[PDB]
């Protein structure tokens, strides 16, 4: 996250962090067994961690949980990021508290305008490199479909929206990949990609997680 905020330990009690020996993305917790993240981030071997706030340092509330499934969306296309959702199921459930805690599913799709909370581990820089330990925050508007579709021409499905700045200097980066974009108390989104991080007239493109809310469900029902 470029130009963000601490969010604070256990704030954004949702927010996982994926580790294959280090972290790779992030996720959010959907219920006790289950993390929704983006295609992109799959791999075989992952442990969800929980209640994390200092990656580095066990502070005391995380939880660590092998994946015993990953399903990745089975339109995803690599190419073009169309359909970057993906679910992991947890070996076994999560303890939940007000530090591990589930983000609702969406009934509607979120309108343009509406601010999201937007959080990850990812890179804090437009040019060059520095990873936080510590979970960063976004507040960021959803952006209109003509404005994103101007910003990235011939890009931009309908699976797909803009949130953050055209003028830059706040977005998610690097890092942030998987995690969530949360409007109202919803997951809304999914950090999938975007140009850059930050740059000017190229913001932040997220899965619309609206759209696929039929398949987690009948994806859990059955798994
Ligand atoms: N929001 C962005 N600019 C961004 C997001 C994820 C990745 Br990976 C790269 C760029
Ligand atoms: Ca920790």
């Amino acid at each position: 996250i470029v130009g963000g905020y601490t969010c604070g330990a256990n704030t954004v009690p949702y927010q996982v962090s994926l580790n294959s020996g280090y972290h790779f993305c992030g996720g959010s917790l959907i219920n006790s067994q289950w993390v929704v993240s983006a295609a992109h981030c799959y791999k075989s071997g992952i442990q969800v961690r929980l209640g994390e706030d200092n990656i580095n340092v066990v502070e005391g509330n995380e939880q660590f949980i092998s994946a015993s499934k990953s399903i990745v969306h089975p339109s995803y296309n690599s190419n073009t990021l169309n359909n970057d959702i993906m679910l992991i199921k947890l070996k076994s459930a999560a303890s939940l508290n007000s530090r591990v805690a589930s983000i609702s599913l969406p009934t509607s799709c979120a309108s343009a305008g509406t601010q999201c909370l937007i959080s990850g581990w990812g890179n804090t820089k437009s040019s060059g490199t520095s990873y936080p330990d510590v979970l960063k925050c976004l507040k960021a508007p959803i952006l209109s479909d003509s404005s994103c579709k101007s910003a990235y021409p011939g890009q931009i499905t309908s699976n797909m929206f803009c949130a953050g700045y055209l003028e830059g200097g706040k977005d998610s980066c690097q890092g942030d990949s998987g995690g969530p974009v949360v409007c109202s108390g919803k997951l809304q989104g999914i950090v999938s990609w975007g140009s850059g991080c930050a740059q000017k007239n190229k913001p932040g493109v997220y899965t619309k997680v609206c759209n696929y809310v039929s398949w987690i469900k009948q994806t859990i029902a059955s798994n």
